[PDB]
């Protein structure tokens, strides 16, 4: 079923750039797989994303 | 456990408005319960916020 | 030079939804033209997007 | 006038965390001096905040 795990350390492939682990999910007809990813660089700050903008590292 | 679930409707309590459809969660420890909320008046858009932020309404 | 101004009503084009007024701007490397819209739904909420994103309505 | 301009190194004082470099601008009623700041770990990433939030570092 799902692609990742809580505390899998992910970043994103392209363009804006994140790293970090991930701390929760969510699911919308736009996004029905999408994590939310904890910065390893800047602890507290969390940001949302699709499963297809992400990959696991490690 | 959780306060809220899947599909119920919150607004943020104060400060910047959101009002929506929970559709996810997530855990950090400067928000070890928090919550991902679709907008109803913007689909597809989603923002994440504390749960002492959120209030159920409906 | 800049597509839009301060108080613009602009919307997304196309995936998630935003619609409200031009309230500033940004510019990256990956972004170098971009706008922060304050929601007309959602006062007080900013999101962030570059031009491309973005029309002008109304 | 502004607390920071464009390429200041900035932080986020207190809660979640974020630091790196003035890239733009925004004012709301409940924000009316707010800022763009671009991570110095993951570039491309921008969060904005209100002033009161940030300080100048470096």
């Amino acid at each position: 079923d799902a692609t990742f795990g809580m505390g899998d350390r992910v970043r994103k492939k392209s363009g804006a750039a994140w790293q970090g682990q991930i701390v929760g999910w969510y699911c919308t007809n736009l996004t029905p797989e999408g994590y939310a990813v904890e910065s390893e660089a800047h602890p507290g700050s969390v940001q949302i994303y699709p499963v297809a903008a992400l990959e696991r590292i490690n």
